[PDB]
């Protein structure tokens, strides 16, 4: 069977129901919005883990701050699983997932800056800027200056060298070898 | 049981049956005027707590003003909690919740600074200041002089100031608090 | 017992059939239209009490006058609360509520004058607001010419004086007391 | 049992089954074609009276009197009420309503106000207005040209309606 | 029997069921479409009488003759009631009803010519093409010469219900209890 | 000789310097402040006549009456000639000229009313307006509520017409005759 | 010699002094404002013959009738020559030369086609004079006034709106 | 003599050197700025009264109120004239023209009604409001009252309120004065 | 000796002193009044040669006729050169120039029809034009009229030789690079 | 002796020949580098004193650094006077002028934050801030810690309080007193 | 005598005239043919020192080397200084001064910062920096891509240029 009226929405519906969501968009009040809602939802449900598929360029910082909240608040385990594109808050995210289920698909590119802007008052933009690269630092055993470098040089990294970094666990094996591994 | 349909609509609709609101959005007369119908409406079911979501930068203080009105005309708590981003009529709406309901996510930001007659403008102000002074227990001096320095205040700071009663614990230790 | 799919319109239409209306949107062509279908439809039912939250700033004086008609038609007597900010027609329609029943939340700012404007023909805008001053002046008590002293120089008032002015009947107490009233 | 379950487009169908129509727009292509479809549809059901509820600032003549072409061509009588604004073509199709049977609320706020055809249709509404409310030709041209409201006592007196609807609220000026 | 569920579509499909069809609009491309999809889907149930209500200012040449073609292509005959305004090939479409049964309110205003531009789509001669076929068309429809056609579309010439059956337009006006002050 | 650099600043300047004006244009802040300068500096050279040519839809009342009041202030008479079309403000302009010396070409078209709108304060509008018709009145000899009435009604009157009214002394006489005078 | 500074203003100029004047934009208040100062102006000087070349859409009839006075307000006399293309207001100004003197060239092409009441009267206005300009009687004026219709130069004449049709060294096909 | 090329930018020029200034525009940054050259430049040159013609719906108080220091800067006493419409800040220059130097025209309509932190814009209207009252010998009570009321004046009242000192009679008399 | 003060205005006065204008622009309301006016001056100065260097898309058909009756109505005689590209009416005045005096540079492209688009709508009167377009341009090339229209139907673009041949121009004019196709 | 062709420029033209420049719009890239010519090119002719006039709510802080540069870098001493309103940037040029040499108007409202916004590189703004802050202190002797809290507080001064502060050494005195000054 | 009828065009034909050029606009096609025009026909008069004012964010890599083909074509020397800000090819400009006549004001903030065309103008870029620096390429691609603003001291330190201008206020930082 495949009891499905729509092919977008029904879809998505599908995968939650699996306990499996995309944060495959900008992360902006209405995205962290619906995300919040769905994490909290789930855990409603039972505590068994949650996946989430990450393909996002991060967006506002204090929205990210407030994902990764709920993250840690939920008491299922969250999985990550990152593609296509992953930066600022949305690599944060990618890095807080249960150690040992953080993932990445080969091809997917991983950064720290952010792709969309410092915007989405001065001061506040540095103070949430510095408790990132913390929460980076913590999730990733990095230190919080090398963070900072690597972000203010808009450095660009490809799945194994996130590995190595420590955002990530292992790199999802593909039927496809990439030409740098 | 799993009987939702949509993914976004549904669920606040599942949260709304089990009076769960979320006010993650600016504050108008369209949004006041949905929060209220909800909650009079909630109110009209039973009396048990009402839970509030709050992530929002602020808005109308006379929209801001009539929800303040309506969380006091019904009979069931409100219980207030934040994340993400608190600001201005936000802020007031956080701190008018029920008295040890008052809770924070470890990461929320939170500001008071705020700012068409000109004088009524500021009769509003004055006003507000006063409200936010007796949910927080500082003076009203304190208040408006803490409003005009856009300063952004963390959970805790938020709690000492008499905004929230308590952090919600989380498996994630916040880098300045404890 | 909670059956309702909406969060929005479901929860308007709950009330509607509860005889509870929300006139909290300017007052215009389509506003107006919507509200006076509710109004005769809801008197259709039957005679009861109907209950009519405002916050609104007024706004079309010809389509505020048709809703007071329409309110003055119907069977049904009409219960007038109001909330947030109320002005010109909407303060007058505040003011038509069944005597003893207009009441308003603390917090309610209440105003005689347009903060929309004036525009929703010169001579017809001052005939429409000098009957305006005239029927809010057979709803409080107050002379027309203190309502149009008033309108002119925008006063606004609190829940308490709009109670001493005559628009309502009695301010609804809470459990948050108002800084300056009793 | 208030079966509706909608508040705005549920409200004005519960009506539309009892007869009742609203005109509470401008007078245009669109809102003459709806009304009109309307018209004729419940025509078709029965012949009964069909009420029609106007406020609206006019429009189209054109589509005006292809309304009144309508009004006049179903065999159900059509009664008109008046409430808020009634101007120009929508002044016509209040007046036009069944003899007897044209009515308006206390505060309702009534006026009557290619190159050639402008006119040509100008002239013709005078006349049709002129049958309706028994002024000769030359007083409504003339009160047409001087942009002038009449309030509900008035519009009676001149031939618009038949009666001003009484209220619990009297009218100041009556 | 109001087994309605809305006050526009409804209403209209209602009429639908009933071989009654409404060219209340501009004619162009997606009303022609229309307009032809429901004139087909009709003369498919059987092929009683099809009536039409025609209110517009015209609009494209092409599609109106497309709108024609099928007009005569179908079984059932058409019976065209006119009334507001019409135009052009909407005025043509209202001259090719049955013989006999070419109707038409007395307010009804009716013209030869494009109010809405002839530009409504430049191709000159295509253009000319169209409007001296819409003129052939309308010529045998009334028994007019094309000259006289032309001349008259020219000349923005707006006639009434009755001047329009004269014109051989329309075969009657229809009476209605409030007589026209011109006839 | 004809000294002349432009064709068209250079040919008002030289009718400015034989004391004759053009008021041929929406009456606004900038065209009376215009206006104003000329009449003032005109005035300050000598006390003879100046002329003005009058076709103008009118404009602002306010604008207009302060026209008026350097009109009746400087010492020089003012001659006025309407042209084209006169209305409002610009109608009791026309009428303010010197008695015996306010003119219109035939085919001009005057009235009382404004065609660019009431709209250049409900209360002060009408006012404005009360006033202005005081001031036509005591010009044409009409009474209030006949001007009053003939501006509601928007009413267009022929330089005969206009002259009747006691807008205008005189119809200038023109090789070409009017079809209905 | 030729003393002129730039090819525009300057050529204009030349031509104004020589009492020349263009009158080949659409007619408006600011056109119609520009030309009657230019006329009074030109009349001031002496009282010699003044040309204008005319080719214009036409325009605002009110602005239209002030030229037509100011065309008889002023001593000079008016010879008018049409070119290009002449509508409405614009062909009325042309067949309101000075008689005798009103001609045009031969490709020119010439056409005879805010309350009601008054946009009505001023175009019954218009229809008396281009009436009284051409001999043609007030119903034929304003029949042709309705189909829209274009003449060449030859039929113009024959009309009653110019004079004669300036002969060129170029032949027109259907002259 | 008749030394003027152009009809407008001349016309002006020929006041300016005759010391006449036209203040017939909204005042701002620009406009603000060009006056105060103008009577810098002026005061510079002699001592020598000098005119200036108001017409003007008003425009930002610090900029009024930097007008207003200039006046007050300068050894040249400044005669206010209004003409047209005066209001809010322009009122208060035309008032703050040299005692028994202010007039009027008799069709001029004068109103006092004003109305970026909000604190500020009260104290400049407070601040306003004092000025206009040394300038008129009303109460401030009278000023702020009067001034909440939108409310025009003519010429006379304007004179018999203490705004201007007299009404330049003209040949046309006024149907509402003598 | 260069006594110029700007590149643009004054070289153009320059060559306008010298008889010789540039028609290198739209041809509109604008463009033929200037071009009108500049010609009906020189004809003023004296009656030698006028030369008239062209590269136009042509335009509004009226304002090219009147153009043309201009150029036949001056007695100077004007020899037309055109370089660039060169179409509807801008190749019929090209083509009207002097006998014998009509010459174009090598890369030069010439067209019957408008690149600008025939609508510089009246319907019949554009296509009036159009034809009375042909017939000039017949009597300029000897080319018949179906010739001239059939060829102004495909869009038809000649180079600088073919235009000769086809009787738009006298001669081609030599230059120090030879044309790869002539 | 009034030798003026303009009513604007020349105006400003007079001034600027007696050494006197007028600051009185938002400091930009365009504003500044006028500024800067001006001053150097005054400096070039002589080396006397330098009036500037002061009302501008200031704007980038790089062209106002820029212009402190250009400021302390010329030999000419330089006189400042405020009047109207003065922020950020403008105060600091204000607050640089020769002391005992720095005054302003009475109505003048001085502040130390941006009314135009922060927004002319995060850790760039909060830089350039900063050292807004240094260079404020040393003409004032206020401490950064106060500097920086006033502007945080967007605190506004009248001319006693800026000259307290230690901005400018005098208010000019006028025949208008202040309501609140002595 | 101060015989300028301008204050804005005027001023800056008379520094023009005393060999003094500012590049105080974005660099591009407009500003570069127009500094390139006025470079050429300074040289042309004589060969002294040109002196240029820098404050501009940068712009066209391609228009910033032609000007630096100009700098090296003319043949009278060339020294730069800066002040406000300098950034990207406006820094390169800057550094291409003559060397030993490169200076900055000191408040000045200097930063260094098709497809596989745009890439090649990067790298020849960071050549030619590298030259006027003596610093590796490797160290301009390395400081280039990490947005980072200089001080007028640290530039010299840099070798973008030779000396920081003293003057009546002493730098907070230095």
């Amino acid at each position: 069977h495949m009891d499905i009226k729509d092919m977008k929405k029904d879809v998505k519906l599908f995968f939650f129901k699996k306990r499996i969501i995309y944060l495959t968009d900008e992360i902006n009040k209405k995205t962290a919005d619906e995300l919040i809602s769905q994490l909290l939802y789930l855990d409603n449900i039972n505590h068994n883990d949650i996946k989430i598929y990450i393909n996002s360029p991060g967006g506002s910082i204090n929205e990210g701050l407030a994902i990764l909240d709920i993250f840690n608040y939920i008491k299922s385990d969250i999985q990550t699983i990152s593609f296509g594109l992953v930066a600022s808050m949305a690599s944060v995210i990618l890095a807080s997932g249960k150690k040992g289920k953080r993932k990445s698909l080969p091809n997917c590119r991983i950064m720290i800056h952010q792709p969309l802007g410092n915007a989405f008052q001065t001061k506040e933009i540095l103070y949430l800027k510095k408790l990132l690269y913390h929460y980076l630092s913590s999730f990733t055993n990095q230190t919080v200056e090398t963070i900072e470098k690597d972000s203010d040089r808009d450095y660009y990294m490809n799945a194994l060298e996130a590995k190595q970094y420590g955002i990530i666990d292992e790199v999802i094996e593909t039927k496809l070898p990439h030409p740098y591994f």
